[PDB]
């Protein structure tokens, strides 16, 4: 039935979660992170604003492929961190391990720039996303992740509602970034929980999948809704259900 | 009826500016007396704005929209959080209580208000800023800061008025700004040595500001002419010196 | 004869020099400055580039009277330094001295903003200029000032020649800032010389006046020339003549 | 005749890049081997440029005109000054001598040249940058930096070439840049352990770069296709490994 079509996004959710755990492991074999303070989400957010400000001044300052380059470089590096973490727990400190990861990341990034197969895109998007998920999740603990999640969710629903209301007014009364990015969002709580086969934080994983269910449901219905609050609110739901478990 | 309204707005900000002073010094800390403090202050504002605008000229759609929302949220954190949870207080479920409070408010402010809501919130924030600086030091750097600021206003008004005799948001910002300016002599003189019906010379300043704004609103309806700050700013100054020459 | 007309600019030269000396005095009674290194001119120049970059991003970001304000504030402060230095050597550390200078500078700056008498402008321009002259001149020593002067002069002649040649090509083959600023330029060597009634650095003062003579001469002739090299080259000429003296 | 000219330009830059190495380490100092050095390097370039352009978008008339003139003057100071006065040397009238030298040159470069003048100067500067980095560390971070940089080029060429198969200043800059790229394996392998006709494997790299650029110029006249860096960059790399497998 409606299996093969549009299961790929919950697929991507589960996968990213999986790869985030498996990456929880090697990334501490060389540290990484960035104190389970509730101020940590605030630093996160402001810094996110800086990430965008930089990115925008870069785009408006392009840079026909200078923009492509600066991001290409950013990519190259983040993949170095991915791979790096892999071999460095794997073959460990060996020259053949490190060089293994540099060649790996060169290969991958070059590929992505060479008009790949663009199922490939989904795959790398999954990699990257899992990477980030693992990092902040390894970085500090739930209650802070929980605050962060609920905050970001609130911003979102404000954002959709504003522009939706702005649709309903104006008569008479690159998407992948936001996407895969939100693929990441509920998963970071999944890491920073197994960081605090798996726990009762499978619960967070399933609840996040169920949030995604409500989401692709309303999206496959007429007259869309917000996003984060289904995914985060559902991951938090599952997670808190996995407390009522043990 | 709003003819009482805008003085009310002031009176309230002043009251709420004082109430926050106690819990405000549960940390507080911005800027000794030192009159270089007003200068550092000015340059801080000018550089702040210059940066803030280049954020617009480099922004500022969903960016500076959100960016302001964030700054707003933080400032509301300090207001709710620090000023009420320490006023409980302090910690634990109270602190969480105010996170809930400030997210509730900034989210509410965003989206669409209803008259009084925005007035209330502006008043609150204003009281916050007022309290902080009035605390962050004494009534003499404040006296100078005030006369400086006011004199700038009257002059830019005349220049740009005289710059006429030829031939939305920044408004609420500047409004709030005027709600703030006299309140600092009120907090910072409360940081001074008398105490009648709770600090007499600070009362003097307070009424002096309420009458200053009155005179301004009269001339505002007289037509065009109003040197912005110099009524209430300079007049609350007059009132303060009046309530101080008493004790 | 041609006295009263266009002697006012050499007038302004002598005056600024005079006021720069008289200010050499009080400004050390509270220090100021900024090492007689030849790297000092380079720091100067780069920093000058920063002064302009700031000023330009400010103008292009105006600021109808925000621009007016930011500069008004800058002015207010530099006059505080002028006056401040005055009373603080004068009445010294007294409250009445300091408050004297704040009221003084408020008065002056407010005046300048109130459409003054605009001979007044020349006068304040003279004040300011002398102020700056005194500061860098008190700051470090001749050979560095000498390098700085010759450098700046070279930039200038390049600049005029470029745009002049650009005039001669395009057929078929606020001024006060640059002005009073150059009023300042040769005088800083006049300070940093009496800092290293006056010396044989009267020589630098007269030679600078004579440079100005060549300058207002060619300017009052058809087909203009560069500027700095007459003024600086002439001040340096007089100065080096005041070495062949003692 | 310039058919020999552009290889000459390279050959010279390489020579002049080496000559400067000795006096260059009379201070020098930019960036241990460490391959993070190439990464730090890239990010340095990207952030450098991004800033440099926002200087244009915020400039850049008489500003960035002069600003470049200044940067140029400084870099010429280090070339003349440090590389010749310490090579005298060092100090006193020699140092002054080079101030005179570099002001003379940058002023000369500004205003209008004449063919060879700009070529000469570009070559000089290039040798400077080449020398510094080749010194600022060893032939392995350099190997990686090189293959990274080159691979980026071939890919942006194909993308923007393939971005075609639908339907002035930066040129000299990028040119100079290519004059630079292979010379760093030449300096930095001279910073390595053989010494025939003065460092044999560094010779190998050097000829390998001279033939690489040759192959590039052949295809450039073959029509359109030239993956910028990968000929000489990747080829000088081949040559270096060839002259190294010798001793």
């Amino acid at each position: 039935r409606d299996w093969l079509p549009l299961l790929g996004m919950p697929l991507m959710l589960l996968f990213v979660q999986i790869i985030a755990i498996v990456l929880v492991m090697p990334m501490q074999a060389a540290g990484l992170v960035a104190p389970s303070s509730v101020a940590n989400p605030l630093i996160f957010i402001g810094m996110l604003l800086a990430f965008t400000l930089v990115l925008l001044v870069l785009l408006r300052t392009g840079g026909r492929r200078f923009i492509a380059a600066f991001i290409g470089f950013a990519l190259f590096m983040t993949f170095l961190y991915i791979f790096g973490a892999l071999s460095l727990l794997a073959l460990g400190p060996t020259t053949a391990a490190a060089a293994g990861t540099l060649i790996g990341a060169v290969a991958v990034t070059a590929l992505l720039y060479l008009y790949p197969e663009w199922y490939v895109i989904d795959i790398l998007g999954v990699l990257i996303s899992a990477g980030v998920a693992s990092i902040f999740g390894i970085s500090l603990e739930p209650l802070p992740v929980l605050v962060l999640l609920v905050l970001l969710a609130v911003y979102d629903a404000i954002s959709v509602y504003r522009t939706k209301h702005m649709i309903t007014l104006a008569e008479g009364v690159g998407a992948f970034v936001m996407g895969m990015g939100d693929l990441i969002m509920p998963s970071i709580l999944v890491v920073s929980s197994h960081v605090f086969l798996s726990a009762p934080t499978l619960g967070a994983m399933v609840g996040s999948l169920v949030g995604l269910a409500v989401l692709l449901y309303f999206v496959n219905k007429g007259n869309p809704q917000a996003g984060l609050p289904p995914l985060n609110g559902g991951a938090i739901l599952g997670f808190l259900v996995g407390a009522a478990l043990a």
